[PDB]
């Protein structure tokens, strides 16, 4: 099968189609499809115009314009709103009817390319293993990171959120222009790790996607997360602007002029430290969504009626915050150094500052029950690693999750987490399930590149590939196109069943009350400690 021209409302575009096996199984690819005009900085944005013939959709566009290693904003171009589809085909004839499964990248929402990192073409999000074995069509998207993306001054001057907008564009071009590729457009599913992750909470919540997703899938991010949503934007803009020589005097002033600046300039005036800081790093990411009037119009925790008819996943790898808790402190050197009570407590209140000392001594203790001396340092260094995981993924996540079940009207809730330990040599033995680690084995990358991978990892990669395949067209992430090797329960508040996801996926796999304690220390007591 060769869909060969395909009709969008823009006009015919034209992508290959590549010969997979010898019966027939073939993969039409198409790669920049434009689904919005060029952006104005600093504005929402614009459908596309059209073209005039027909678009040779045969590679990945360039990504929004964003910051290399923040020595240079040497990345991407203003231009880069577009789509790359994967429809795989049948001998006898065209895909029909098939599910949808869109993808938002994430990189902090100030990195990221729809393309994905690669090495010689072997791009990290390439859509094709997913929707082969799947058997469903996989889309990747560009939009707006970094301060074009999310730059705000708190009111109507420049509302911000951009980036999220891009995300939405493509939704509703992927919901209207799918079924001329075959799929199936009451059948969306939202998938995204990350900023990705917290993307897809979003866009769900958001009163604009009202009836475009039908699935959802969140992975180590979630909008109730901490670094999810800008408190205090106005005070970055002031910042941005001072460097940029804007008028910070008034917003009015700032937004006509931030508007007007060499988006270059405007991107590289803001530069993450990533070296010794006096507070944890989650104090420095500033560029994220806020809340605005319109798109996420209260706080995330009060928008759930949204997502109560859009079946849902959310889930966390074991030791998520682990990448990051390494740069607020060299806990990994489960070697020479080691960490003490002190340095212990000043992680405790640096990531506590909004409710104090009163928060920090507190929470101090609650995670400070079990112990282990300097000669057993290895619990302390844990410790820390689950105070990151906690706030930065954990706990947000399990509200989510928590709540998306109680406001579902008719949507199957799951949750899982990923224990799949990572293979860097580098980290201490102890090391389990990374922030990122799920990323290839969602993407068949040991099937797509399998010397480098073992039987387990291809185990591993077949199983989670097995879930979200079948969750995207049932919405019951055992039935569909593939077996499952371990039944996944639906979600229940009571049982807080989770399914956790590694080699040996039985039955012992599906586990419940997964640090239900911390659930209540955050959620009634902390909580309820003044705001200061
Ligand atoms: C061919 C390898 C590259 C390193 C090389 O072989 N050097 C060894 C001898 S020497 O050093 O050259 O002296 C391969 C084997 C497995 C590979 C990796 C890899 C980059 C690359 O192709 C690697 C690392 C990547 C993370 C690259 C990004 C990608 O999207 C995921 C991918 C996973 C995996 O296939
Ligand atoms: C990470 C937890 C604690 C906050 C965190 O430690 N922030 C660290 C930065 S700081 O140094 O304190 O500033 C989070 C995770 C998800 C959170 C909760 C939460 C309080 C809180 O921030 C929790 C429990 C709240 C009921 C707080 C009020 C809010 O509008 C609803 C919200 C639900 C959810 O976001
Ligand atoms: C501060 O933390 C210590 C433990 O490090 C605890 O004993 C104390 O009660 C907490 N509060 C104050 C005000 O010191």
């Amino acid at each position: 099968a060769k869909l060969g021209s395909v009709y969008t409302e823009g006009g015919f575009v034209e992508g290959v189609n590549k010969k997979l096996s010898l019966f027939g199984d073939s993969i039409d690819i198409f790669k920049g499809i434009p689904f919005a005009a060029a952006p104005k900085a600093l504005e929402k944005p614009e459908r596309h115009p059209g073209w005039q013939g027909t678009l040779k959709a045969k590679s990945f566009k360039k990504r929004c314009l964003q910051a290399t290693l923040t020595q240079d904003s040497t990345y991407g171009n203003e231009d880069c709103l577009y789509l790359n589809i994967w429809v795989p085909q049948g001998r006898k004839e065209v895909s029909h009817d098939l599910p949808v499964m869109i993808w938002i990248y994430g990189g902090a929402f100030l990195m990221g390319a729809s393309q994905g990192a690669n090495f010689l073409s072997n791009y990290l999000y390439d859509g094709e293993e997913i929707a082969t074995r799947g058997n469903v069509i996989v889309v990747t998207f560009n939009y707006r990171v970094g301060p074009l993306g999310f730059l705000s001054t708190g009111d109507s001057n420049l509302p911000g959120n951009y980036g999220l907008w891009d995300q939405h564009m493509a939704i509703a071009w992927v919901k209207r222009n799918i079924e001329a590729f075959g799929g199936d457009p009451d059948n969306i599913t939202l998938f995204g790790e990350s900023a990705g992750g917290a993307s897809v909470s979003l866009q769900t919540l958001s009163p604009y996607n009202k009836g475009l997703i039908k699935r959802a899938i969140s992975q180590s991010g979630v909008g109730l997360c901490p670094w999810a949503i800008q408190q205090d934007p106005l005070f970055w803009a002031k910042r941005i602007a001072e460097k940029v020589g804007c008028p910070v005097d008034d917003t009015s002033k700032m937004a006509g002029c931030l508007k007007i600046t060499d988006p270059r300039a405007l991107t590289l005036a803001y530069k993450l430290p990533l070296g010794s800081t006096e507070y944890p790093k989650l104090h420095y990411l500033s560029f994220v969504p806020v809340i605005d009037g319109d798109f996420i119009p209260d706080d995330p925790v009060n928008l759930y009626a949204n997502a109560a008819d859009v079946d849902y996943i959310a889930g966390t790898n074991d030791m998520d915050g682990h990448l990051f808790v390494g740069m607020d402190v060299p806990a990994i050197n489960s070697n020479k150094q080691d960490v003490t009570e002190e340095d212990f407590y000043k992680l405790v209140s640096g990531l506590t500052v909004t409710k104090g000392l009163r928060g920090a001594n507190a929470t101090y203790e609650v995670y400070t029950e079990p112990w282990a001396q300097d000669s057993s340092q290895e619990t302390r260094k844990k410790t820390m690693v689950d105070l990151e995981t906690d706030i930065l993924f954990l706990i947000p996540t399990k509200i989510a999750v928590a709540q998306h079940k109680s406001h579902a009207k008719s949507a199957n809730t799951y949750t899982y987490l990923f224990s799949q330990p990572s293979r860097m040599p580098i980290y201490p033995k102890w090391m389990g399930a990374d922030h990122a680690d799920d990323l290839q084995y969602v993407f068949g990358k040991p099937f797509a590149t399998p010397l480098g991978y073992r039987a387990q990892d291809r185990t591993v990669s077949k199983a989670m590939i097995a879930y979200w395949t079948n969750f995207a067209r049932t919405g019951d992430p055992n039935t569909g196109h593939s077996t499952v090797p371990a039944n996944w329960d639906p979600y229940t508040l009571e049982d807080d069943n989770y399914l956790e996801i590694n080699k040996q996926m039985d039955s012992n796999s599906m586990k419940l009350h997964l640090r239900t304690n911390y659930l209540q220390f955050w959620t009634q007591t902390y909580q309820a400690l003044p705001t200061v």
